[PDB]
């Protein structure tokens, strides 16, 4: 994983929203969390296979402050509707 990335990750605020890893420029995955960094963190001990690679495909990680766990519901959806991002199923 880049070191960029991890360390967004690391500074992630305990807070709802949404995020977007992106490779040149186009998402991913688009996720979202009660707390970006719990959420987060689990990217930097992966469970699964599918989550080492989003973790090293990835060149840029995004994310979105929300108001709370409604908006973050509305948004994570409305993103990976419009984008439909290669490891969203």
């Amino acid at each position: 994983m880049k070191e960029k990335i991890r360390k967004k990750i690391l500074l992630a605020p305990e807070e709802p929203g949404v995020y977007i890893f992106k490779n040149k420029g186009v998402p991913i995955y688009i996720g979202k969390a009660k707390r970006l960094s719990n959420r987060l963190r689990s990217y930097l001990n992966p469970q699964t296979e599918k989550v080492f690679r989003i973790g090293e495909e990835a060149d840029e990680l995004e994310t979105i402050v929300v108001m709370n766990e409604r908006e973050a519901f509305i948004l994570e959806a409305n993103l990976i509707k419009k984008y439909r991002p290669k490891y969203n199923v």
